[PDB]
């Protein structure tokens, strides 16, 4: 082997700050033959690529997604078609979609709360986190709650197709039984939601029209699968990040409780340090070169996150949890978390506006918050985040 610091090695995902850092300095785009990608390290080549949809575009995403999504996803798309649909989308989470939802997502909330306020503790990933996420996605989409638990199930058996690279043919074959679950519960509803339309994403989707053209039913059902998978995974993730690292700086902690609007900043600068998505890949679709590293049409780039928002050349001290960091006063940049360029989140503003509200409530009803998880364990390479956040209160 030329190189011997390998993204697959065991020690990664335990720790990757420490590979990161190695990546950057010594190979900003580094070669994986397991499975024939470059990873991009640095946050002036990520933004660059992810800036640049012509040379490096998502036909990559038909072969890692398409499969258990059942037709084509919003990443896949290009133009007006990409820029409509992206724009539906973002309806059902904003106007009047919003003002309905959140006080929804507020009860959502108030009963996990309710059903953990007695014990004096609570796992912010496993007993809030994990619930919440997934019911706030059933909610935008307009899915109702009974069968969250089995929706849960399948959502993280679809998820783990899309978030791994070395899976076995029972792991995969899981996987689409998963699949095939979710589309045999949904299939139906957005049947009996074209007969009785009402205010949801389901619904949007499908009453868009582009030019007299309606979007086809597995069409609507793979976007509705994009939007229960893209909006619950990172959510238990940041949340529990979010408050991890804050009782780790009680100071910082203490200045959220004093000045509440802190709040929106602990959330950015929390997904810049424990980037939930960690990598984006893209297709290279002509010759072209990085620093002296040369890259063919159809090699496979594939951005980190993580190590783009730690860049030095981006931010000042950028291993350091600090919620205070503004481009007002040494260096600050916008992070990557949400991607940017043509395919950056659409549910960006509603993640930041979800999160902010969970996180205000967690605060108003858990007096004297402590952690009790001193230590996590984080797992993921592609998505990413702490096996446990188990805090006690009042
Ligand atoms: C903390 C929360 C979230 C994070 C960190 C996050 C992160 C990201 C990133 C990094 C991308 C770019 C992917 C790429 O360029 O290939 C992306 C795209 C996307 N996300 Fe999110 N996301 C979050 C929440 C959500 C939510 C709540 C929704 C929907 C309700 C959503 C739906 C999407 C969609 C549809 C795209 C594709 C955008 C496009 O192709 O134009 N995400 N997200
Ligand atoms: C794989 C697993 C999860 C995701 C998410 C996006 N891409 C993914 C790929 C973008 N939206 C946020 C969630």
């Amino acid at each position: 082997l030329k190189v011997y610091n390998s993204i697959f090695d065991q020690a990664y995902e335990i720790d990757p700050i420490p590979y990161f850092n190695f990546l950057r300095k010594h190979d900003p785009v580094h070669y994986e033959e397991s499975i024939d990608a470059y990873f991009v390290s640095k946050y002036k080549d990520v933004k660059y690529i992810l800036k640049n949809n012509d040379i490096f575009n998502t036909k990559t995403l038909a072969k890692r997604a398409e499969p258990v999504m059942k037709d084509r996803v919003l990443a896949q798309m290009s133009g007006q078609e990409h820029k409509s649909k992206k724009k539906a989308i973002l309806k059902g989470m904003t106007g009047k979609y919003l003002e309905n939802l959140m006080p929804i997502l507020e009860k959502r909330t108030n009963d996990i709360i309710n059903k953990h306020i007695e014990k004096k503790e609570i796992d912010i990933v496993n007993d809030f986190g994990k619930v919440f996420a997934v019911q706030s996605s059933m909610d935008l989409l307009g899915i109702n709650l009974e069968n969250y638990e089995k929706i849960r199930e399948w959502h993280n058996g679809i998820a783990k197709f899309i978030t791994s690279f070395n899976l076995n043919d029972e792991e995969i074959k899981y996987s689409l039984e998963c699949s095939d679950k979710l589309e045999n519960y949904l299939m139906p509803l957005i049947k009996d939601r074209k007969k009785s339309t009402k205010d949801d994403l389901i619904s949007i989707l499908l009453e868009y029209k582009n030019d007299e053209n309606s979007i086809s039913d597995t069409e609507i059902l793979a976007l509705s699968l994009n939007v229960l998978l893209a909006a619950t995974e990172p959510v238990d993730k940041t949340l529990a990040y979010l408050f991890y690292n804050l009782l780790k700086n009680p100071e910082q902690f203490e200045s959220v409780k004093n000045n509440p609007k802190l709040i929106k900043n602990a959330i950015i600068e929390t997904l810049r340090y424990n980037s939930p998505v960690q990598l984006i890949p893209r297709q290279v679709s002509k010759p072209f070169i990085f620093n002296n590293t040369e890259l063919q049409a159809g090699d496979t780039v594939i951005c980190m996150i993580g190590s783009a928002n730690r860049d030095p050349e981006a931010y000042s001290n950028p291993d350091e949890f600090n919620i205070h960091r503004s481009s007002d006063n040494t260096s600050h940049s916008q992070n990557l978390s949400f991607g940017t360029g043509v395919h950056t989140c659409v549910g960006a503003s509603f993640s930041l506006i979800q999160l902010e509200m969970v996180a205000i409530l967690l605060l108003k009803r858990l007096k004297n918050i402590k952690l009790k998880t001193m230590e996590i364990t984080e797992h993921g390479i592609y998505t990413r985040g702490p096996k446990s956040m188990v805090i006690s209160f009042d």
